[PDB]
């Protein structure tokens, strides 16, 4: 083919438009509450109701769907009770639910074309990025449900774009652009914490980023000039300002609509001090009124304590070195009469090939430093500095968001790697332009190669697993037995 | 005071007697089966009359401890059964037991002693070192039970001061001295893995320094010299056969030896395959020959899916964040009548001492390079490379025996944080010859009281929790309420 800016703009465009396709098809099929569905749909229609209650994630998620309820006018009586009830006869809209979870995932698509487009990197590398993301079976079943990951995983992509645009402009500092992409970034990543604990992840990578500039900009012997001490000074302000101070006040003021919200008794009114029992003008009496620091330390301090103490045992929790290849995968819902399963996994094919990328390019970095020990250059000044500065970050990304759920020994599953995935597809994408290079990039026809036919071949894995994936048509036992790859509990055999 | 030859050799003298006399004091006064007495009891009878049996751990403790046993002549039948029953009515040799872990203590204090006078400090930090280790409460502590944590402890120091003395060797390349140190260096390694298998911390250590080291062998543009790609694959290759090979053949040989004790059926035999009940010719009948390997390896595959389920309950489990300010201690053996307990904990006042000093440590390598980065030296030549050479590599030493615990999920005591803390003494004692600094060594009167003074508290801190280390004196209530600094369980309140 060939490359141009409208060549680009095409592909944007067929991109999104199969998001969009791919994660609305058959959006309303499992019909039934499923795995997590419960807890998150008892929650958006307890803040509908306005009725108090305890969690123990951000609100932020919760909000959202609770908006979306909102939106459609739906308020109701059908908090959410038990795994497998029908909500088509109880006159409530799920499908309103699950197309916020759709849309960000389609917007994610979109977002990880758009941060390949803006590294530098050339159309096919976009192209193969955005299709690992377009066709992967676990993004796909994220976004489908009423699950708040995928609103983290849209929130860690929109944070790793904001920074990318934010540090092109460090040519130009404290300018309106530069400070708009700070508080952007600041912003992105305030969602993604305020989504779920774990999006504290993307605080380290923004974080690191953010170190190594701010080592490059401590230098006293650098190419371009040298920074006094106060203007040092000024950079680590604003570096602290917009990535620390901003999203403690976005988390904050989420607390505050949450609180504002809930001015109702209900369930989880017992877990607070009596005065947030007078405080919350128990109906359906007098009320006061507290200082809003005063009640979310003392939610904060609760929640904390129990998400330390009260976990319930699941049979599908995974580990960490499990997830990079796809060695065991989640079951979400089930029902005998149809033979219809929603298994929750991976596309092996697309996870192996992004996790051996992975390791390629741990491997081609070494080789790069032992060959400069010994002296020897044997990369160009572009193509070095790419490798280590645009793909090394992605590499980063996925490394602060996969290492410390070592570190952490509570329970966790597959989807947990969802985030760092995603960085996963893009070093791929970047090492396919890199392999494969003779603005130089006449006769990108080895990079469109070797991408068409890692999509291919990635399409006919996501084809393969496809109803695992919806569980609209009932499957036979031989066709279960199929899918049996690496001992995979489908139970269907 | 003054600093020579002489006053080194007097100091080590006094270390190495009183490490002695603490050791061993009241060796013998619990006279009763105490916390882990029971399972390393019962593998050391077990050995002594050649019965089969089966561990998770790594056999070479067991085999110091019948070693022990055997040289005083007891074969007896006394397999240990329960917490609580009388050595002196059984005609049982538990002081014999008991000696080996004191011995490897005290030889662990001397060893201290000699990692920092090797290392090239003032008399002041390796008294300082020497006394931290020997003032200790939970180093006294653990090397006067039957337990093979004093032998792993012993191990990891002596692997310090043999690395120490080879790199000391490292202008006089493939000599008979540099051999010798560094297959004496791969020793300590393996008897420190084959005592436990958290033994293969130490190797991470060595591992870190040999991988620097090798980096600076790899410079193309080094100050001394340069070496070919032959010579640096020499390097490396003995490395490798000092660091890894070795270690392998001694761990391959002390299963080869537990094999070779073991010939008769035994509490045991039923985790191995049939053959290997036929080759253990079972008595108190034909028997079989199997190669040692592929015992070997049906043995290590056995122990190692055993100790990845077969675990305990234990109420005194600890996290790794608790373990550098001693937030929580453990209680080994307790009678009522006598108002005598044993409760382990380490001294607090020198914990906390070498914790902060860590910290301290922590701050001004920061600090230099930083003000190294502004393009200010701040600091010597020589008081540069021992606070990266030396001290630092002593930080190495702790980090890679504390920080590895947090990726480890399964139960964790108190006593697995007695390796790193040891070289946490090693710092600290490096750290008062810095800071106090004014072969450059006139007026050390500085580093001679803050030592002196040090070491006086640590000493106070010490004599004050030493009954709950000895339980030989029966303590008064109030007591015991005074010894309840940070939350300890001491249940004679
Ligand atoms: C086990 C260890 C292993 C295997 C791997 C370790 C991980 C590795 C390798 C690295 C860790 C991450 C690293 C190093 C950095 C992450 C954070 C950083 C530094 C940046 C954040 C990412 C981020 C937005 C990077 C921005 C990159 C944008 C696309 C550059 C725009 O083009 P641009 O003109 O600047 O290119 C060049 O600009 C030069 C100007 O001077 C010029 O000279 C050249 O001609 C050329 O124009
Ligand atoms: C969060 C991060 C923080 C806070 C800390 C990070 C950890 C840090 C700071 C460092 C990590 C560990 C490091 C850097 C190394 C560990 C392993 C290494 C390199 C060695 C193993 C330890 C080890 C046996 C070191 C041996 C040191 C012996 C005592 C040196 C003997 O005296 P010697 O003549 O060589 O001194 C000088 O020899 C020069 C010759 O050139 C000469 O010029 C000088 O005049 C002067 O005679
Ligand atoms: C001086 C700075 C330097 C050197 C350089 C500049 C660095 C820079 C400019 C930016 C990044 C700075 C860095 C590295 C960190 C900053 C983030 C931080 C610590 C705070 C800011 C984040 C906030 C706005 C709110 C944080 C919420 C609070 C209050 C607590 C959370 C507790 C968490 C998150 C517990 C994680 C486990 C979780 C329980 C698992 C469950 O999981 P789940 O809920 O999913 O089931
Ligand atoms: C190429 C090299 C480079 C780059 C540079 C040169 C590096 C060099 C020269 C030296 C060091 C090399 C390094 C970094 C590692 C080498 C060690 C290694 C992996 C093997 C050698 C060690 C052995 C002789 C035997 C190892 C026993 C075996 C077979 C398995 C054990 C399993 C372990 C240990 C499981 C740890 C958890 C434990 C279960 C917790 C319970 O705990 P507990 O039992 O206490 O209750």
């Amino acid at each position: 083919p060939a490359g141009s800016e409208r060549d680009y703009k095409i592909a944007f465009a067929i991109i999104t438009a199969l998001a969009f396709l791919t994660r609305f098809w058959g959006i309303s099929h499992p019909d039934q509450v499923v795995f997590d569905e419960v807890h998150f749909g008892k929650f958006a229609s307890y803040y509908l109701q306005r009725t108090y209650f305890f969690d123990v994630h951000p609100p932020l998620g919760k909000l959202l769907f609770a908006f979306m309820g909102w939106l459609v006018g739906y308020d109701g009586h059908f908090h959410f009770d038990n795994i497998g009830d029908p909500y088509v006869i109880n006159k409530v809209p799920y499908v309103a639910f699950r197309a916020l979870p759709a849309i960000l995932g389609s917007l994610t698509v979109s977002v990880v074309f758009l941060i390949m487009w803006e590294s530098g990197y050339s159309l096919p590398a976009c192209i193969l990025a955005s299709g690992l993301v377009l066709l992967d079976n676990a993004h796909i079943g994220q976004t489908r449900l009423i699950l708040l990951d995928a609103t983290l995983v849209f929130a860690m992509a929109c944070s790793l774009l904001c920074y990318i645009k934010f540090y092109k402009l460090r040519h130009e500092p404290f300018s309106r652009k530069w400070w708009k992409w700070l508080i952007l970034t600041g912003f992105a990543l305030s969602c993604d914490i305020s989504t779920k604990y774990v999006g504290l992840f993307a605080f380290i990578t923004i974080g690191s980023a953010v170190c190594i500039d701010l080592w490059d900009l401590l230098n006293i012997n650098r190419p371009k000039g040298a920074l006094t001490l106060p203007q040092f000074g000024k950079h680590f302000a604003a570096r602290a300002f917009g990535l620390i101070f901003m999203p403690f006040m976005f988390y904050l003021f989420w607390f505050q609509v949450h609180f504002s919200i809930l001015t109702r008794s209900g369930p989880g009114d017992d877990f607070m001090t009596p005065e947030f029992q007078e405080t919350l003008s128990d109906n359906i009496r007098k009320v006061k009124t507290l200082p809003f620091l005063r009640k979310w330390f003392e939610l904060q301090r609760s929640m904390f304590w129990h998400n330390n103490q009260l976990t319930a045992s699941h049979p599908y929790a995974s580990l960490p070195y499990q997830w990079p290849f796809l060695l065991r995968g989640v079951s979400f819902w089930t029902n005998s009469e149809t033979r219809q399963q929603i298994y929750f996994l991976g596309n092996p094919v697309g996870w192996w090939i992004a996790s051996s990328v992975l390791a390629i390019y741990v491997g081609i970095v070494l080789a790069d430093q032992f060959s400069l020990r010994r002296g020897i250059d044997a990369l160009d000044h572009r193509t070095r500095s790419r490798l280590y500065n645009s793909t090394g970050f992605f590499f980063l990304a996925w490394a602060t968001h996969y290492f410390p759920f070592f570190v952490m020994g509570r329970q966790l599953f597959l989807h947990h790697y969802l985030p760092a995935h995603l960085a996963s597809t893009l070093v791929t994408g970047a090492l396919v332009e890199f392999i494969f290079s003779p603005f130089a990039g006449q006769s990108l026809m080895g990079s469109w190669i070797a991408t068409a036919v890692i999509l291919a071949l990635v399409a006919w894995s996501w084809w393969f697993f496809l109803p695992l994936t919806y569980g609209y048509p009932g499957m036979s036992v031989q066709q279960v037995l199929r899918r049996k790859w690496l001992g995979y509990d489908l139970h269907f055999a």
